[PDB]
């Protein structure tokens, strides 16, 4: 019996309401998100633009971009990842089938597609563009229908509040919840009766994408809870603090010709080693 | 044709020392470029602990670096100078694929040191490092392979930790005779000793100035002292930027919200100023 | 510093019409060298079919390409054009990126095409092309993004099969016009036409000349004769390297060993030659 | 959940001895299925000499192997082994990354040899190899890292040309003591020594059966015959193939067009047979 990551995923939906999902943009800090004790972790599309490629979140990235990033992680890190698959990857149905076949191998726990017309933009964007309602049921069919591992999840966003309204959005979420969308992604929600009301409407686990600077508001958990959300994603919350304290070491380092003055903020040589069990691999290299 | 070797030997007529600084991504590469320096740095060890999220033990592989070089400079335009640990292979076949392949990718120039297979950080004990003969096929064999001239083939010595300064300084003279064009002294524990390597080999002298190890943090003023041509800070915003998510992570996680640590946060629009990102939007909304 | 792409201008002007021929993979690719040819393709067909073992109908991702280039151009010294499709991606951001980084794995040139998704490729009569504005957006895109101002940057068009004659050289003439350095006109199964294209862009223009086709084999004289300035065997090798390795896996199934078809295997020896093989080894006999 | 590893074991079990054919790329492993084949191989002297255009000489990296592996695996069902010379680095830890990168990329297993360093095909002379001692650790880091169970580590060993028969035998029993799951005495020369290998270490015994080198082309039955459980046919297809496009090459640079070779070529309808291109361009 082989492990499954997909089950681990749902496993740890029982086991924390609502399931707390951190983004990690690369493996190390994976690492630092399992020591923190979270059960779930995300590999945002818009960190592997504007992180691992340093461009856009504008569906420039590739396939294999993602894919990169879903191996370094699930090399070393065992706890389940979800992944931001976009649109699919592809304008047919055999795009978004190698999409979810080849992100299965490289070892995700599921993924979301979402409703946005080609070159997409992130959910808090003005100006979005999303595709009909029986364009996405069939990029969901078809994502479905690839699974290789029954336990992998298939998740659906809609992008359809800011550009249709409410009611639409609800309908469409139930249109890609019987075309078999597992779990559902509505993003970027104003108010958090709106996650009530797509919960009650879909009857399968919702997430609240809670990521800072957009539209929504900075919900905790107890409020999410209330609104019986499922998974509360904080998709780039620790790369924000890693640019902001990256671009003060170069800054400093620039105008004081030393970083003595910034050592106080830095991860420490051994912090650094206990969180890849460094020593443990040195010793057995001296033996 | 644009030559990034070039330009890192440009960088380096314009400041000295040269401060060269290590970024972990493309990201922080534009972070670093739009922070004013002149050249960058892929470290061995931040694609072994960042990348990878494992030991810098070799056992991150060429292609895993090959990947990073292309991502940070496809989108910056900075020479950037890439750490190549022991060539990656048994043999010159595999230092010579390694120099042209990193030529392709983009990369400005690379260092090889002298250690033997399972490298480890210069600033460990117990390092193991190969005859000087051994080095020297090496350096050969990289140094025939460039395929574009100004490509740098810097040399690389952990001798000082192992065999004392003489012996480390007599490696030099011989790496340098051999083709090597800059020198790497790791692990330098004091500041005369760059002195004394920069008068032996003639060539120009990077002095790694890296955080809690056996290099005291040297000021830029210091280094210009000693004759140094480059100071190189090869994870210092690695490991700011662990600190910081690592901060995130358990906030989040205590209090069930980020409320109290946004301001730590870059905001979007200093991101999407990084990476140029409404010169993109606007030409898809046009 | 050498740049393929004034190589293969330059393999223009001494071979009219130069002779182009599709290599399946770097080993192919110096065989080809060795037997004299001065430029050498990289068949989108062939990335599918061969590489990946799939059809040609967008499957196929940047990266799957890209790893043939490198393999390729890291071993051969001859140009490599090869086929783009159309730019990997819904927006001009793709076709960039395609281009920067073909130039970058080290191609001599591509071509670009003006189908929608892969509706030509899946043989779909209509609104399978995109506008005549649309493809001077990919073209221009392209052309801007050369980093190597001799990378030779080649619009191909599947618009012969579905619009005619009349629609397909006017296409052609605003494909010339914003930027496009050669032409591909696909489809074409008389001499006469291929000159009327040659008059009416005046730039290269190259002829598929693919086995089990509408297009006649047409030979190099002939296409001398109509001012063709290259002349193309995209899959030629590949199909009868095909036929090869099915002979041997039936004779060894049927019979238990390959005894009888050893003499239809290039030998030891010539494999070695074909690769440098010993001058290679000798350098490790004498460490 | 499916395992490749379970089942090339259980081809092992239906199929004596087991046909192992070396595919050297994803379309010719879907030929070698619509053959009849039930295991494939992935050379690793194919992916030096075919897609690098590169000797075997240790120069291919892991990454140029794990391409491969998922190119071919993903489209083709078979269990495919797969060479891994001597683990693609210089030490345990370098062993372990292969094993679990290979298994995520889809192999069915591997074999690792005992050869040094820059390692050269069995074949060849001069070989050099390491230590029993050295080549048991490198078995024991490859089988404590398998993730899937039923992966195959094999162990493969270049010590007769070296060393001789009694102890490349004694090296084959301290491997499989070690851990190895399968045997690969590479490039022998007599029946016999097959069956010598199979009694020294009772689990299953490759031969290898690549032409122009020093083993004579033994049958099926031969093998059998001497107790060998796999026939392996490493490069075979990729000789013929490139004649094949030699000629093609050569008849068209000297006729100025291909028309005297068309009849050679497998044609559109058997490409896209071989594919199942209708099958997707209808959906
Ligand atoms: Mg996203
Ligand atoms: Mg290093
Ligand atoms: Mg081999």
């Amino acid at each position: 019996s082989l492990h499954s990551p997909g089950k681990a995923f749902r496993a740890a939906l029982t086991k924390e309401n609502p399931l707390q999902i951190v983004g990690t943009i690369n493996a190390n800090h994976a690492l630092l998100a399992q020591r923190a004790g979270y059960q779930a972790i995300y590999l945002s599309g818009g960190g592997v633009a504007a992180g691992s490629l340093g461009l856009p979140d504008l569906g420039i990235s590739t396939l294999d971009d993602v894919l990169t990033d879903i191996r370094r992680i699930t090399d070393v890190c065992s706890l389940p990842l979800l992944v931001d698959a976009d649109i699919g990857f592809g304008s047919s149905a055999f795009n978004v089938a190698r999409t979810v076949k080849s992100m299965i191998k490289a070892g995700a726990a599921g993924l979301h597609i979402e409703d946005q017309v080609g070159a997409k933009r992130s959910g808090h964007r003005p100006n979005k563009a999303i595709v009909s309602k029986e364009e996405m049921v069939d990029r969901i069919r078809a994502a479905v229908d690839a699974k290789t591992d029954p336990d992998f999840v298939i998740m659906a966003r809609t992008d359809a509040l800011a550009v249709e309204g409410l009611d639409a959005a609800i309908e469409r979420a139930q249109a890609y919840v019987e075309a078999g969308a597992e779990m559902l992604f509505p993003e970027a929600i104003t108010e958090l009766a709106m996650y009530r009301q797509f919960a009650d409407a879909v009857q399968v686990p919702i997430l609240a994408n809670i990521t800072e600077f957009g539209a929504t508001p900075l919900f905790t958990t107890d409020e999410l809870r209330s609104a019986h959300v499922a998974m509360a994603l904080y998709p780039l919350s620790a790369f924000r603090a890693m640019n902001r304290a990256a671009e003060h070491v170069y800054n400093v380092l620039r105008q004081e010709g030393t970083q003595k003055s910034v050592i106080d903020t830095m991860q420490t040589r051994n912090e650094l080693y206990e969180s890849i069990n460094y020593y443990q691999y040195e010793e057995k290299l001296d033996n």
